[PDB]
């Protein structure tokens, strides 16, 4: 029924540098105004401010240029993700692709240098282990799909 959306896809401004990633997609604009598209963003969830620097994966951690470690708050957003799904019943999730939080086909590689690896965030790994399914931006066929074969 209802699916949980990285809240920068739904146009708000939370990213690192304040901007939206608000994707044109008519049956986006349908499923919001059903009341399905519940917006989360794990970074603000967790604590951090907006704007905020980059940060990258390295492993299990997560941390920005200058070496400081925003592990905690990554983990942080990421729980209240699952936290969120568990209580409204959400098996399937829409996440921004490349995010340290919410990519999930791809992440930059850790050394600053905007390179991109395969891999997931943070937020995208703590789904899928908990039987979520997570797509991007690039897959709303396939998650429109998904949802559509559940609704009779
Ligand atoms: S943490 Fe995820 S939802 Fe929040 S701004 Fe970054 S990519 Fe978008
Ligand atoms: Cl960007
Ligand atoms: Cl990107």
């Amino acid at each position: 029924e209802k699916i949980i959306v990285s809240a920068c896809l739904l146009g708000q401004p939370v990213r690192y540098d304040g901007q939206s990633k608000g994707i044109v997609s008519n049956w986006l604009d349908a499923l919001g105004a059903e009341g399905r598209a519940l917006a989360f963003c794990p970074e603000v969830a967790g604590g951090l401010p907006t704007p905020r620097p980059p940060a990258e994966r390295q492993g299990e951690h997560v941390v920005t240029e200058s070496g400081l470690d925003v592990t905690a708050e990554f983990d942080r957003g990421a729980e209240l993700a699952l936290g969120l799904c568990l209580a409204q019943g959400i098996r399937f999730a829409l996440l921004k692709e490349g995010s340290p939080s919410c990519g999930s086909g791809r992440i930059y590689n850790g050394r600053f240098e905007g390179v991109s690896m395969a891999g997931e965030g943070k937020t995208t790994a703590l789904l899928r282990r908990h039987g979520i399914q997570v797509f991007s931006e690039d897959q709303l066929p396939e998650l429109a799909l998904a949802l559509s074969l559940v609704a009779t």
